[PDB]
């Protein structure tokens, strides 16, 4: 198979990194590179990275001065030479057939992107939560319009579980210094695609154990773009109202007063002054 | 007539302030207060303010530590006790019948807001440009939907030439530390109104002699709000695409590289990947 680039930002994850890398080296799909971007870790993460690189030549390390998750992923994208690009968080781990299933689903269907689901692992209790069962398995091709019309966490705000043609990344980078960076970026990759293939399997495990401002501005930017391109807004509008409610209260609790002012005003307009 | 609050931010306008204030004290509509917000001027502006306060008791001065145009206007809004609120830039000046015409247009039509046009004065050549002639005069009542469907400078991004019921300002303030603050605020006041009256007279004179980021996020925010409230997006979408073009090139010229990738990417999507 053609080369897949796995981009893995690493920042102070010494407890979890070995589990992650072991689950990647066990992939049944062999032709990958793993790009570990150590974002200036101050625990043993950087050492663990070096140790794994010494026993598998598919692992490439980039050490860099701490600059945040966006900067780490953008470095991953710049360094990747694969035909495909996928993201794995160093907190998490995957089934041994993860990559292969994503690959087949993309190539056999002629899609530009393939997406699977995830299950969770509760670290506090050391137990899986299998929300996605075999009985609920399905696979499906989508147009972009069908894809954009929906969880919203899996789809828009979570960068892993997805396999991207590398050419999609022309002009697309994660926004610097900001959290909710996936939220701002992943959907722009969808808008580049012609067809997206989804597989409802939980092959990625999300280990389980805020940036209000970005939450709001990401939603506004996404709505403006979709509108300018002629996509339907119904769901994005509901999402936006929901985020405004959360912001209006949480900004106040955090003492983010100008943000509070803004969000309340916006929520006041939508609810009490709609068009007549 | 009921009290009109005229909010006038003052920052280092010693050359122009006397002209502005003289044109205001000559108003045929007498029942106003002028709130001068000296935003920590370092020329003779603050002294000129004090001199005028001594000969007309309708003038109230607020001195404050320099905090920007938004902070100055927000201070004006907080201190205003009028039933109506209007803005005058200290750079500019008005006809003697300016306030009266705005007042009548609002009250006689039962509107929540009245708006007039402006002409310009070229300071370098000391000459008027009468774009708005008497032969092109008209007056008209508008719904918000009719109003929102258009210059765009006069309407959305320019805070003077408009008379607002004071009640409209519940929850509405100019955004701190940002330029294009008018761009972000004025239209939110329109959305509070039931009916807007426009008078096509150039009774305000704009004296004639950048914030790329805000330009873009203001447009995205406005589109998201309007969409959420059910208004039409056609013109805003055209406005947005135009600002992206300007941003894509100007951000690059200024060395604003992350902003440049963002705007190019957005413009690339809109023009080369519209919905299929």
């Amino acid at each position: 198979g053609e080369l897949i680039s796995i981009i893995v930002p690493v920042y102070n994850v010494e407890k979890y990194l070995k589990r992650c890398l072991d689950s990647l080296l066990r992939q049944t799909y062999k032709n990958f590179e793993i790009i570990l971007i150590n974002d200036g870790s101050t625990d043993n993460s950087s050492i663990i990275c070096e140790e794994y690189a010494k026993i598998d030549n598919r692992i490439q390390i980039l050490h860099q001065t701490n600059a945040g998750p966006s900067a780490a992923r953008n470095a991953g994208i710049t360094y990747a030479s694969g035909k495909y690009i996928t993201f794995v968080d160093s907190d998490d781990f995957v089934e041994e057939f993860y990559l292969e299933h994503l690959y087949r689903a993309l190539v056999d269907n002629g899609s530009d992107i393939s997406v699977c689901n995830f299950n969770s692992f509760n670290e506090d209790r050391q137990s899986f939560l299998f929300s996605i069962t075999k009985e609920k398995y399905f696979c499906k091709n989508y147009t972009i319009a069908e894809w954009m019309d929906l969880n919203l966490f899996l789809t828009f705000t979570f960068s892993p579980t997805k396999l991207f043609k590398a050419e999609l990344f022309e002009g697309i980078r994660f926004p610097l210094g900001r959290l909710r960076e996936d939220d701002a970026t992943i959907y722009r990759l969808y808008l580049k695609a012609s067809q997206i293939t989804f597989i409802n399997e939980g092959s990625y495990y999300y280990s389980q154990r805020d940036d209000i401002s970005s939450m709001i501005s990401n939603a506004e930017e996404r709505i403006a773009l979709l509108a300018s391109m002629g996509y339907d807004l119904t769901e994005q509008i509901k999402s936006y109202k929901g985020r405004l409610k959360k912001c209006c209260e949480d900004a106040l609790r955090n003492g983010q007063i100008e943000l509070y002012q803004q969000c309340c005003n916006k929520l006041d307009l939508i609810e009490n002054y709609p068009k007549e």
